[PDB]
């Protein structure tokens, strides 16, 4: 078991046990104070964050039974968003998105779940997720999520990051907008380096959100231990985001394509602009200095000077 | 919790349509309460409600209807695809209603959703208007046969009257594609790329609905639950073979639309070509003629100076 | 109401009707504007060819639908004229619809009309907008018991007409490979205004076309592979070499539309170029007598000139790496 | 009518026949132009090569279809050069039409011809437009007894010739391969007219070559995977390795396919920059020799010269920004 | 038939054995075929590495022995060929390809690898002496990892994992021409930058070309599988399958990107040949009639109508520039 990732910097583990009637949250770095919930007659929510620690991986492997490879996958961060399907877990594999403004790139952290008759089990690479909502709701006993179980948590908590994606691409058509004006409007050095950025962007995008809409697929068309005619409709709903998601990604990627397009046209065409003024200036003061300059007779010069000037900018009527 | 994620807060309006062979009435309220009996009417009754913000009302014939929340959910949210969802006693299906602003280049969509059940038609608009009027008419005027036939008919003909408008819409747009396809080749100038970029733009978020519209009556179409059966299906089977034929009607203008830059960068590339030849003839002639002109720090050199102006000018008789 | 038969084409010019019963032994053919004299060959034991041209007479649709028992949404179908090719089988008769096309030269466009089909036992039920077609040729075989045609019924019949449809597109095909060789000179050998518009004319048209031809193959892909009242053991592979000229002709297509997607490209790097030639002869002219005009200037003797002379002769040979 | 069989090509040219009948011990081999000749070949127990060259004559074709028992629509299929490559398998023969290809090199443009077979019990039955072909490595190993074919029978035949044509392929991309490596060059140093030209042409090419290609595949598919009179677990491996060609050929003709799609896109950046530095020189010329004319006009003096000669040098470091 | 060989390989010819059990271990390198040929009925597994195929002989006579049809033989010594697998009754064939990135010249060539897994063997044959397979090599030596106690089947699989993770290191490195080259096309606007960025997609288009076919391949391995001892080694193929896929969606990531260069490059040129035109007509705008009323004249109050029209011209590039 080796940490493929680059986030060594945290480690804490944090669980929420709760139910109907009375609930417990605490946080330990001790891997042993959770494994008893494994057993738990009610929902818990073992949430590791900082899998560099392999061997806690390894040890909460081992005592909920999960097959090595699962481990292997798990600490490995290079990887596309998937569910893999077990007798008595399910186990998923999401990635957490950042946009970073200003200097404009995107930056990604793997979370694992597993789903397991009492527990969701859920690994992070480090502090910071997307999850609070859902320790609101726990914590507050608000929506239903305290009287549902513990596939009621999976979708929570996959709702939860879903969610968060269409505030990433809210992020995103921004730029798009910001973009679409300085390629027709602010003409400028860093607006093509940002318009291939941003193509990158909506490319790495587009690479974890097919297979994020193939992950939530499966969940809303196959179904083990989550319960069924029950809380698939919950998980149609996500499968549904994905959907728009995946949508409003294409369309991003499209508009995005365009854009060089676009300000290419709008260069060639004051590149034109330019051309015209420079050539109306020529053609006239090239054959005024010309006459001027043979000399080397006077208002009858500057008459044919004057005339002759005349006729070409009522001339450049015709074009300009 | 049900919260309206759209724009639309102006309005709201309620109007019933029940109907049956012999007879026809129909009002508008403000009150759900009245309406809400119409539940449990034995001939088919159009139930729209206009103005969703009022998320307390869909709540209200939501509970009283018995419908899934989560249905109520998707209801309340306008920011989604087109689909039906089918359950035990009620289809459920979202829509897009389109409207073209000519001149100003901008298309902005209102959701419809609708509900079949039993013998109603639940119908919810964001806001006041829609494109149904033409049913109104047949239930008015008792005409065709919609007064004959019951409440999946119905279904059928509001869908029908929504997709025969985009049609409309498509003759909107396929006009402004000959209005640029001039402009990209005839006048060379800033808002002409503005358009161009704007059209598809457009075609793409239509192409977003269009191909989801598709799949949403292929589904009516080949599935058929409380749809009458070898009843209605063929006619609604008129309308899925309709949205075909607007789907490819929508590729066919992105395919042209996505030309135009091209047209319209080499058009510019030789008006600015014609320029340079100006620039370089003028240039070409009156720069060695002011050079002899002008090394005197007589009617032999206004000869020389005539002569090579001509050899000059007979020699942009190869090319220009 | 949608129930209302109203034709939404735009060709009223026209209307008559023109009946070819035929058989192995005799052939009985006339023309009538009276829809009464034609419904009896319904129940024909031979082949009859009933050719209605004028739909926008939306009553006489309605008739003939109603006596050969043909369900009022077909007849919908039949007087919308803006729609996808397509077949549809019923128990007891094939619906199909067919575009036919019309390339106007010289002035660069394209103008359809739909033809409709209904093969019915012992019939084929034909609707035109419009007069003129491209199914003389199936006439002349009748006409002059030529081929087999006669020898055979109705299904036979309704792959000769089909056929000959399709054998049209192939014509069409033509004279828009020779637009392209006209386009693929103008394009990089006569660089001007009127190129760039023809260019896009076409490539609009190859999409019109394209938009059909592939509805079009999927027709003719039903009939071959499906297959009802067309006898067995017998017809199908004549509807079998319809359904591959389709596919040549929707591969013909997509040849042209590559093909002609470069065009634009080529001529703007024929433009490209072009400028590029423009602004070396502006360089070197400027390039030279701008500093001769300079030092000419200086002033307010031989060598001078001499010394302008040599730096003309300097740059010219140095116009000879590059130029 | 279209039950007549009529000749669509443009070979009219030729016309011979050259049957190659052949077995274990020994090899025959004739010319004749009298069809009626070769007819008794159909009953020969040991494989025959019978070679039809010259299809416009249609009753040679009609008669030798007649004569091995050929579907008429078989026979149009022959004679209509107009066609995707493709198989149909009948009870008592295969099907098989081929295009051959001919690269003029220099003068850039590509022929094509269209050879159909019939494998039949003990024949090939083959069908070219006009003399020249690409199987005489197969006529010298008859003649020659040299690999196994003589040993083998007339399935093993159709292979023979089948790879012998899809060989010649390779050839041919070879020699657009290496088009394309003269066109990267030029695209990218040789600002020209002819350049231009030459890659759209290639363009062109690859897309009549891709035409034909993907189809060409098609057809081994079928062969590979179906098989009536191919003898079984026996030659189908041979085919196998014909089928697995084609592949590599269609993947190679995509390869060429993106690469040449690129070159204008390469041309038109590789000239826009040679278009920029021509500006910038006539800009730098410009922009220090108009200045300096224009003071030293005013004139109408160590000094000026002074003053001319640093503000040209102020200039000419300030081109280290940019130039 | 006949056994020719269509590639460009000829310097090299080498054969190199490794025999290996649980316990004990042979290695040596021959040039006499006929010293290997025995281990066809070794009962350990061995791998028999020949490189220099260009010996049709060797091929042919190893061909022969171990039983292999002829057609298989032609495949062998072919070396323009997409990656696939062919199954037989008593032995598996792969072909592969092997690539190395030359930097700095931007070129990348391929070498071709069949494979034969065979019962107790891996028949393995190259074009030319390099390859990918060392750390297999260090493994089996120092008996490290399982490879030791497995058998032949788990042999391929490691020796096709060594090659395929090679893939990974060739894409880091493409990975890296094109974070350079985003660089050039939009800030070293130049001649070679155009060049290379073809030269890139070329590449790009090659590396696809092959990485399709090679991810099917592993499909074919890890989806059927004949004497690959089952729910045994079948995971481990599973594990190189999922590389290739990888891979796959890499390769598509970089063919994306670099597709838009030129575009960007074109862009970043038209704007600077703008720039370019605006200095000269500034300059030409300015200097034009004021060299000309300065030449009507074949005096402060001249000098000052040339220096308040320059400067009504210059605030003027006050609206544009
Ligand atoms: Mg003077
Ligand atoms: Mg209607
Ligand atoms: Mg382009
Ligand atoms: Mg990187």
């Amino acid at each position: 078991l080796v940490y493929t990732g680059k986030y060594r910097e945290d480690f804490e583990i944090e669980v929420m046990n709760y139910s109907i009637e009375e609930f417990r949250e605490f946080k330990t770095t001790d891997v042993e104070s959770v494994l008893p919930f494994r057993d738990s007659s009610t929902p818990t929510w073992i949430n590791i964050t900082g899998i560099h620690r392999t061997d806690v991986v390894q040890r909460v492997g081992e005592f909920f039974g999960i097959h090595p490879l699962v481990l292997e996958k798990i600490l490995n961060v290079h990887q596309r968003p998937k569910v893999e399907f077990f007798e008595n877990y399910v186990f998923i594999v999401l990635k957490m998105f950042t946009y970073d403004k200003n200097l404009h790139e995107l930056e990604s952290e793997q979370v694992s779940l597993i789903l397991t008759k009492n527990c969701v089990l859920m690994f992070q690479e480090k502090i910071g997720d997307v999850f609070d909502p859902v320790r609101e709701r726990i914590r507050y006993n608000r929506g239903i999520i305290r009287k549902k179980r513990a596939d009621y948590l999976l979708y929570s908590l996959i709702d939860a990051l879903v969610d968060d994606y269409f505030v990433l691409l809210e992020k995103i058509d921004d730029e798009i907008d910001v973009l679409e004006e300085e390629v027709l409007e602010r003409p400028e050095k860093e607006t093509v380096q940002r318009t291939h950025q941003l193509k990158r962007n909506l490319v790495e995008l587009r690479k974890t959100i097919w297979p994020l809409r193939e992950v939530l697929s499966s969940l809303y068309r196959d179904v083990p231990p989550l319960i069924e005619k029950e809380t698939v409709p919950y998980f149609r709903k996500v499968y549904d985001h994905t959907i728009q998601i995946a949508d409003t990604v294409e369309t991003f990627r499209d508009i995005v394509s365009g854009l060089l397009d676009v300000y290419l046209s709008s260069v060639s065409n004051k590149t034109n602009e330019v051309m015209k003024v420079l050539t109306i200036i020529a053609t006239i003061f090239m054959p005024l200095t010309f006459i001027a300059g043979i000399y080397g007779g006077y208002p009858v010069v500057l008459a044919v000077m004057g005339v002759i000037a005349v006729i070409m900018v009522v001339y450049f009527k015709k074009k300009k």
